[PDB]
């Protein structure tokens, strides 16, 4: 019905990422202290969750995008978004 | 049908905040080690996400509240809740 | 019928937990740096959120599981999942 969001943040600036699932597409908005901008994340899904962790100053993000019973993990490790090994039996 | 929640926590006590979206209104329950109480956050939304970060011992919280395609950011930085600069274009 | 997910992570290995609400049941998938495996968490809910915090190297997790207007908190504190004191009046 309404759009569905997930958010994560890191450091003390801070950096924030907000994922929005909207009519079966998930997009990303980004804050690194200098204003909101559109991020590179673009994947299909009706539902989104996210978690992230720092290794020093390098951010690692995992976005979990679901359509039906299939959840697909997407990984940011500094070098673009790549499909992760996550599987489930839903 | 069911209500929809988002949660964040910080420190080692810990402090926890649970946001619940219910029939278009989001409310807040709080734990700081001494029992659950109703927090000050009260905003419209059908969907809620949240993230938080520490700057030293000072907590900062961002709650993302959505109704239809409009997501509104709310900010706690120690001194009450204020509308954030987040915009999307959904 | 789309599933709904929540995620948390900790440390820098990292450890990740992904909770999936699916036809009124919430299940758990786990990563601690080897493969993905099925976790012990199994509770009723149409909606799930989660937060976690470290006390030293010991993980503490709180999962908020909602069915209708009733949100139930589940606690991992290193030995097993136990019902938490969380209440709300939804
Ligand atoms: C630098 O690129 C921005 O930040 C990264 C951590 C990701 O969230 C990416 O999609 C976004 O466009
Ligand atoms: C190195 O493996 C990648 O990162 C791990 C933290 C997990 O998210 C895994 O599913 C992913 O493919
Ligand atoms: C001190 O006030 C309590 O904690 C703050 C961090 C906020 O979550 C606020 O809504 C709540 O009432
Ligand atoms: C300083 O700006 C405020 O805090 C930032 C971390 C962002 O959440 C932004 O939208 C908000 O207006
Ligand atoms: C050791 O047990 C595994 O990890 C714990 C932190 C919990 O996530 C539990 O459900 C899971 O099976
Ligand atoms: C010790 O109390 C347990 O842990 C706290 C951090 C809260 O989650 C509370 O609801 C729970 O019963």
């Amino acid at each position: 019905s309404s759009v569905q969001t997930a958010a994560t943040s890191w450091g003390t600036v801070p950096s924030i990422r907000v994922y929005t699932a909207n009519n079966g597409k998930i997009t990303e908005r980004c804050w690194d202290g200098k204003g909101w901008y559109t991020g590179a994340f673009n994947e299909p899904g009706d539902n989104v969750s996210v978690t992230s962790w720092l290794v020093g100053s390098a951010i690692h993000i995992r976005v979990y995008a679901s359509t039906g019973t299939t959840t697909t993990e997407w990984c940011w490790d500094g070098n673009g978004w790549t499909k992760g090994a996550y599987t489930a039996t839903n």
